[PDB]
Parts: structure tokens; sequence; C-alpha cells
């Protein structure tokens, strides 16, 4: 049985993230989406809220489940008997950031990382920029799953 | 069950490539290394020579095999009943180049591409630069599989 | 008064990515001239007259655009027509560096300025070179090119 | 008819690099509006009114430019004024990626287009943040800022 | 005769930094490592702690010494009668960041900057990521000098 | 005695190259400019012509001399009892290219490389683009030393 973890902040999950999940789920026997706090935010949504938004958006991926993670990512991965991380890349900035972490994670624990390329339609999509646009009344409905849009309006209103 | 294709010129295969193969083979049930011609490159070794060197260098990888293809990469992949490509990345230029092909390949055939980061030790290794260094007598023995190194140096001494 | 810009390139052949740039230029400048020029570091497929023809077919619905060719410096092409602006599109970091260098050189030697626009997300991976390669090996690039160009591309290949 | 573009930014403070962009925008658009906006991910030094004042002092010789502020989405600022174009400057690959993302987002949510221009080579290393840092520790940034701004910068620091 | 300054936050010094120091010291008659505060970073160790760790880690470098500075880097450099800065580069982002400062520093004071490429083995090493990994119990012992590693882990266990 | 080699095609030398030479000569006791053929050109100028253009443009750098090089760069460097290469960087493209060669050269021979940043004024300057602009009558006189401009016109006319 093959398996991978898809870690992130997912604050909130976007259609770009979902595209990664779908492609990971198509190639691995099990996918665990791990919701972690990134060391330099506090977030708009609680971990539990993030988890629910992901679960509601991934119901059609039967081999995917969602979990909170704390502490070191490579510990999370190894504790669940896996040895693969799946991340996504939009930009050269993503590439540099992710390459550093991938090499570090492999060095400290032997855990490998696979990257998927963004869909062209979602290349400019990030949680941070979506939240900013929405905060000032901009329409980001085409960039997010339905399970996020209402929650996002609620948190802003 | 799960499977991936690792395509490339592999002209010749380096320890950088082999590292990618090993990591792909450790995650997927079967891996097929696909030796293809890059339309935009001059080559040194024939496809058959490239296949020989990879087969020679991948003996410890039981679930991997090596084949060639004459057309579109996505046709090679789908004809073997697979839908995943695995490619390695060293540099930002690799990233842009590979992102473009990944999106093109997904657009025309629905085939997905997964990237892996180079091993830090092999980040500066390419077939082109290894060939160039060896052409002028530099020591690339730590960058290539043993059999590749012998065949490369022999080839160069024949001056072809 | 009326403003104007030149959209130069190899356009070998013109793609939906190029066309997106032309449309956006024509929306913001009173006058746009698409300039077909030879890149001295490229081996071309179509002739200049073929390239011009394909662009003209594909830009019928842009009333303030015309298509021309030139055989020397881009900046001479621009100034000869009483203009001082170039518009280019960017997909990648590599495009950015390449275009930045030319933009600064062109400003230095002639005082002509250059404006860049970002690719449409849907056309980020589209290039003339790759569409030609994919088409050569039977791949379907119909969603990446004008039907006009798709036909002329498939025509010569097959 | 007349064309128009908005040149938005933090401008905290405006530098010779920004001014170069304004001049080039004003040369190619009939109307330019410099928009002082808050970046929600930045801690600002000068007030909006101070920023506006420094830009106005520095752009006296550009007759077709005015300076305004906004408190919401850039694309609302642009459309409210009957415009559909943004002009931004690029120094680095990091600028390119950042601006590309915003340009595609802004086009997506409002249909507003963005044009980029390359930095003047002499101002490639100039940023508001670094000029402020260098000035704070006594360094001479006089060749990087308008004398107006240099004075107001040195003023608050000393 | 010839000399260069190697400036940085060095919070804490890593084997990546030390590699730069060694290569600078092998080319210039004297090297001064300058521990400076980066105005745009939160720090973990005091400047004095940083100096101690570097001094501890550079014993095999006879022509190198370590000092601190409170103002402009270019003032630190020129006050010691030097005119060269040496910095290392791992990534394209390092390059853009360092190019900007190099041009600024040459503009305001005429001081030159020389860059060196990271050792491939340490390309992914940064103080920030090493601190983060150690904060969560990961093994960064191969990335840091022995004394640094002890002081870092001790510091973290005190949870400061 | 410290020393470095400044290798390149220099076809022709530009004011950007000269800026590198000047900064190298200010920090090293001796600088050797090495004119090599880059494996993928044939060049506009002969090696001897390139050498003369450099010598004429560097007369004011008394600790700099100019030489042709053949074969492996790190052999050239070590044969002259040096262990340092000095290159220049304009762009991210330069950085990637040069970083690869610097790591390769250090790996195969232990020779180190130091890079200098371009002067802002010359960042867009390359031999290739200068030659192209000149070929179509463009004025590149502000980008090249005087010892190059006449030779360049002569080679084009
Ligand atoms: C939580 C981690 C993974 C950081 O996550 P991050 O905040 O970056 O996640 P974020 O939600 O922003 O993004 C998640 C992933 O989705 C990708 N992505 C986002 N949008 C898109 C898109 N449109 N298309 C494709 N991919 C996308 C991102 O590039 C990223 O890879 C990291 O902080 C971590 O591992 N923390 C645990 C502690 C640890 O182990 N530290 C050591 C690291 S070496
Ligand atoms: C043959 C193809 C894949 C090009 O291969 P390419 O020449 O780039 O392969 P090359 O041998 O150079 O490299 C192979 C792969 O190994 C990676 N790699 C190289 N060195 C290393 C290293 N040290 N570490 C990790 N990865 C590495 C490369 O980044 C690349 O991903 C391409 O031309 C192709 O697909 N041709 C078929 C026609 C086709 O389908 N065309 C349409 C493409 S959209
Ligand atoms: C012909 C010139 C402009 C080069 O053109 P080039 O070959 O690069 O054109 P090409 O057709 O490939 O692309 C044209 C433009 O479209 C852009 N583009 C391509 N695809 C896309 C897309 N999908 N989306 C947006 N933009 C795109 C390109 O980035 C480029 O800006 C250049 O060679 C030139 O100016 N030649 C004349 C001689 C001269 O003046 N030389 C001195 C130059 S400083
Ligand atoms: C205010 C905005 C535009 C950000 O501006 P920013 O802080 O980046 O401005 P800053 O003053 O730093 O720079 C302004 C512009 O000048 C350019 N520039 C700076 N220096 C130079 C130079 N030397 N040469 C050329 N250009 C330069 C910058 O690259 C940038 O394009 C952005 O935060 C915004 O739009 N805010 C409004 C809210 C909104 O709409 N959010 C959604 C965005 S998708
Ligand atoms: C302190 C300065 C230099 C910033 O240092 P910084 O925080 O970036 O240092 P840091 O420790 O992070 O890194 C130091 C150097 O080591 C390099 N480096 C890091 N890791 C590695 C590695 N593995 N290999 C090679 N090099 C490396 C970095 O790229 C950097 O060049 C800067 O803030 C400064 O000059 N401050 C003084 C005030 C001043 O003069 N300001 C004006 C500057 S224009
Ligand atoms: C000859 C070499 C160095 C390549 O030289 P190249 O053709 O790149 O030189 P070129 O003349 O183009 O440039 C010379 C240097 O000047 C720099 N430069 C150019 N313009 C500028 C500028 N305006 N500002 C700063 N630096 C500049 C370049 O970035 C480059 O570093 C290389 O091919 C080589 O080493 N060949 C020998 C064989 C060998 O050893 N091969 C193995 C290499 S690992």
């Amino acid at each position: 049985m093959t398996g991978a973890v898809c870690p992130g902040s997912f604050d909130p999950v976007t259609l770009g993230h979902l595209d990664v999940f779908e492609r990971a789920a198509a190639q691995f026997d099990e996918v665990i989406v791990a919701v972690l706090i990134n060391p330099n935010k506090a977030g708009m949504f609680t971990v539990d809220e993030r988890i629910e938004m992901i679960r509601e958006s991934t119901a059609d991926l039967p081999n995917l489940r969602v979990e909170s993670g704390q502490g070191l990512l490579v510990d999370f991965v190894r504790e669940r008997g896996l040895n693969a991380i799946v991340k996504g890349l939009r930009t050269g900035t993503d590439f540099e950031y992710e390459l550093q972490m991938a090499q570090m994670n492999k060095h400290i624990a032997g855990v490998d990382t696979f990257f998927v390329a963004t869909a062209p339609a979602y290349s400019f999509v990030s949680s941070s920029l979506a939240k900013e646009v929405a905060t000032y009344g901009g329409d980001v409905s085409a960039l997010l799953p339905a399970s996020v849009h209402q929650r996002l309006l609620g948190k802003l209103r």
C-alpha cells in the first residue's frame, strides 16, 4: 500500500489545493491531508474549521482523509507509516521554498517529497491573496470551493 | 498497481538521474525509464547505448525497467496504461522548463507530472556539463555510474 | 492626439497567447502595430508573409491594429512610424530577464520604452516552439492556436 | 478620446525609481493617476498625506499626472475613475512574480489590465525600504531620492 | 595586505557560513567576520553569543577574527581600512537580495562585494530553518558546528 | 602573493567586463584575464584580436595581464599556481549558469570562484547583444571601450 501526506496551512483551502489533492489521490493508495500551523501566522480559521472545509471539499476522494498535525512534519509522516510528502508549485518562489524544505526533510528523516505543478487556471491563487481580496469585497468565488465561500463571508461579516 | 514513467534524454545517465529513479521506484509499484530523443538537443550516444548504460546502472532496482519511445511522451505513458510522469528539478530554470511541459502534457492527454528535488550533492550535475568536463580531461568519476564513466571516456578518446 | 504601440515578435506561428497580448494592447493604445521581425538567433518555420497572413486572419476583430514587417532594428521600426512604445508579453522568469535586457538596451540606444503584460493564466505554457513540437508528433494543440493557424500548421506538417 | 492609467503603490517614500515609472507612464497615457494605497502586509513610515505631498512636489513637471489615495481594492480605485489600466515597475525576478500574481488576480476579479515597465538600470537597487534603512544609519541616499524627499526623510530621522 | 569582511546575522553560524569563512580566509590575507544586526529580522542569540559560537568554530583559521558592528556595514569595513565584502549565495533569492545590497554598498561608499557559491552539501542550510527544525526535535547535527549544536539545543530546551 | 583568473569569451570585451577586471585587480595581487573559446560559438573576433582589445583597455591595471587559454579552465588556473576564478553576474540567468560551473570546478579541482555584481549601468550589456545591435547600425559606443568600437565597425563594414 502506497501513501502520501499533503501538508499545509490551508487557511482556507482553495481550488488550487484541491487540484493537488485530486492528483495525489489519483496516484497514491491513501492520501492524508495534514493541517498544520505554519510557524508565522495565527490564521483566519481555526484548525478544526480548516479541517471541516477540506473534508467537505474532498468527499469525492474516497482514499483521502484529513487530520491535524503538530510538531515536526517528518515525524507526522513516519508515525503514520508513510515516507512521502506531496506539495504543489505555482511559482519560482514556491520552488525555492519547497526545494529547501524537501532537501531538509530528506536529510533529517529520509522522507521524500513529490511536487505537482499548478493548474494554469489557479496559478495566481493563494489563500493569503484570496483572503485579502475578499476582505475588501472582491469576488473570489471562482477560486475557492463552495464549502469555503460562505464560511469566509461569515468570518469577514 | 501504481506506476510512473521517468523520461529523459539520459545522454548519458548520471548519478543525479539514478537518484531520481531510485526515489521513484521506492514509491511506485513499477517504474519505466523512457529514453526519448529531445528534438532540441544534439546527442552523443545512440538511444540503444543510453538504454544499455541505464540497464547496467539500475540492477539494484527490481521494479524498474528501461525502454525507448519514438513519439509523444504522453503516448508512451498512456500506451503502457499509466498516467504519471516523474521528473527531477535542480534549478529554477529546470522548474520553468518542466512546468511548461507538465502543463502541456496534462492539457493534451490528462497525464500528470510529479517533480522531485535534486539530491544536494548532485545539484550541479548535468549530462552536458559532465560530457564537457570529460572532453577536456576533468574528473567526473564521482558524478556518473561506473559503467557510464568507462563508456564515456572510451567514446571521447575515440573522439566521437 | 492618438497614442500608439508596437507589438513585435517572431510570431512563428502566432498563438492564442500572442493574440491575448494584442487584444490587451489594442484596448489601451489608440493605435497598435504588430511587427513581424526575424530573430537572428532562431530558425524559423513559416515565411514572414505567411506569419503576417496568419496574424491578419486572427485579428480581424481588432479595428485599431495593423500588421507589418521590418528587417533591421526594432527601435528603427518603432521610431520610423512616429511611435515610442513597445508592448511585450511575459509568461516566465526567463521571459522577464530576456525582455528586461532588451527593454533596457532599446531604451538606451533609441529612447523607446517598453511595456510588458502578464500572460493570461490559461496560456502560460503556450509557446510557438512547443505547439509546433506537439503538433509534429500528432498532439492536439487546437485549444492553443487560432483555428486559422491550427489548419495552416496541420497543413504543412501533414 | 483620452487614454489613462493608474500607478499604484505604497510610495513610502517615493524614490527616483518610482518617479522614473511615473514619467514613462505619463509619456504613453493621456492621463495618469498616482494612487497611494496601504499595503496590508507592510508597516508604513510616512502618513498617506505625507506620501501624497512628496509625490506632488516631485511630479510638478508632469502636467498630465495627479495624485490620489484609496482605502479599498485597487481595482475599485481604477474602475471608479473610469479607467482599466494599471502601470507597475519591475526591478527583480521577485518583483516580477509578485506583480504577475497581482496582475492576474486583478484581471480575474475586475477585468482591469496591468502593464509593467523595467526599472532604469541606474535605479535597479533602489527601494523605499533600503533607502530608509541606509538613511537611518547615516548613509548618503541623496542620489536615490528627490531632494524634496531626501530633506523630509533626513528631517524625521534626525 | 589584502583583506575582506564576511558580514551576517550568523544567528547561529552554520556549516554553510563556516564554509564561506574558510574559502575567504584561503584567498585573503586577513578576514574579519562581522556580526551585525539585521534590522528586518527577529534574532534568537545575542550578538555576544553569536561571536562566541563563531570564535569557537573558527579555531583552525589563523588569519580570521570575529567582531561586531553597530552601524552601516560599509562603515565597519572602511574603518578597518578594507574595501571588500564576501558573501555566500545558495539561491536565486539570495542572489537578488545580495545584488541589491552590493550595489547599494558600492554606491554609498565604494566598497566592493564578492560572492561565492554555496557548497552543494549545504545549499538547503539556513539559520532560520535549522532553528525551526531543532525547535521541533529534528536532527540538525550534521548542519552546525558541534559547539553551536550544543548551545542551540540547550537554548531551545530552556524554551527561549 | 594572491591571484585570480578572469576567464571568458570576451567577444568582444565590454565595459561590463572591464568593470569586473578593475574590481578583481583592486583585490588580488595579480589578475590573469584568460581568453577561451566557449564550446558553442566560433566567434566574431579571433582569440588574438580579443586579447589585443583587452590589453588596450586595461593598460591602467598594472597587475593585470592577458593570455589565451585552451582546454579545461581549472587546469589553466592550477598550472599558473592560482586557485581562484573571478566571474561577474548581471542576472539570475548568469547566477544559475555560473553557480553550476563554480560548483563543478570546485568539485573536480578544488578551485574556488568569486563573483562580482554588475555595475547597475552595465547590467543589460552583453557581447552578443552589443554585436547584434551594432550589426543593424545601432550605437553601442557607450557600452564598449574605445579599443573595441573601431575594430567592431571594421569587422561589420
Ligand atoms: C506547514 C508547512 C508545510 C508549510 O505549509 P504552508 O504554510 O506553506 O502551506 P500553504 O497552505 O500555504 O500551501 C500548501 C501547499 O499548497 C501549494 N499550493 C497552494 N496553492 C496552489 C496552487 N494554486 N496550485 C498548486 N499548489 C498550490 C503550496 O505551494 C504549498 O505547497 C511547514 O510549515 C511545515 O512543515 N511545518 C511543520 C514544522 C516542520 O516540520 N518544519 C520543518 C520544515 S523543513
Ligand atoms: C525527452 C524530453 C522529456 C526532454 O528530456 P531532457 O532532454 O530534458 O532530459 P535530460 O536527460 O536532460 O533530463 C532528464 C530529467 O532529469 C532531471 N535531472 C537531471 N539532472 C538531475 C539531477 N542531478 N537531479 C535531479 N534531476 C535531474 C532533469 O531536470 C530532467 O527532468 C522531451 O524532449 C520529450 O518529452 N520529448 C518527447 C516529445 C514530446 O513529447 N514533446 C512534447 C513535450 S511537452
Ligand atoms: C524579434 C524579437 C523582438 C524577438 O522576438 P521573439 O522571437 O522573442 O518573439 P516570440 O514570437 O517568440 O514572442 C513574442 C512575444 O510574445 C510573448 N509571448 C509569447 N507567448 C506568450 C503568452 N502565452 N502570453 C503572453 N505573452 C507571450 C513573448 O514573451 C514575447 O514577448 C527580437 O529578436 C528583435 O527585436 N529583433 C530585431 C533586431 C533588434 O532590434 N535587435 C536588438 C534587440 S535589443
Ligand atoms: C499597494 C499595493 C499595490 C502594493 O504596493 P507596494 O507596497 O508593493 O508598492 P511599492 O511602493 O513598494 O512599489 C510600488 C511599485 O513601484 C515599483 N518600483 C519600486 N522601485 C522601483 C524602481 N527602482 N524601478 C522601477 N519600479 C520600481 C515596484 O516594483 C512596485 O511595482 C497593493 O498592496 C494593493 O494593491 N493594495 C490594495 C488592496 C488590494 O487591492 N489588494 C489586492 C491586490 S491583488
Ligand atoms: C547583517 C546584514 C549583512 C544581513 O545579514 P543576513 O541577515 O542576511 O545574514 P545571514 O546570517 O542570514 O547570512 C549571512 C550570509 O551567509 C550566506 N549563507 C547562508 N547560508 C549559506 C550557505 N549554506 N552557503 C553559503 N552561504 C550562505 C547568506 O547568503 C548571507 O550572504 C545586513 O542586514 C547589514 O548589512 N546590516 C547592517 C546595516 C546596513 O549596512 N544596512 C545597509 C545594507 S545595504
Ligand atoms: C569560457 C567559459 C568560462 C565561459 O565563458 P563565457 O562565454 O561565459 O564568457 P563571457 O565572455 O560570455 O562572459 C565572461 C564573464 O563576464 C561576465 N559579465 C559579462 N558582462 C558583464 C557585466 N555587464 N557585468 C558583470 N559581469 C559581466 C559574465 O557573466 C561572465 O561571467 C567556459 O566556457 C569555460 O570555462 N570553458 C573552458 C572549458 C571548461 O573548463 N569547461 C568546464 C566548465 S565547468
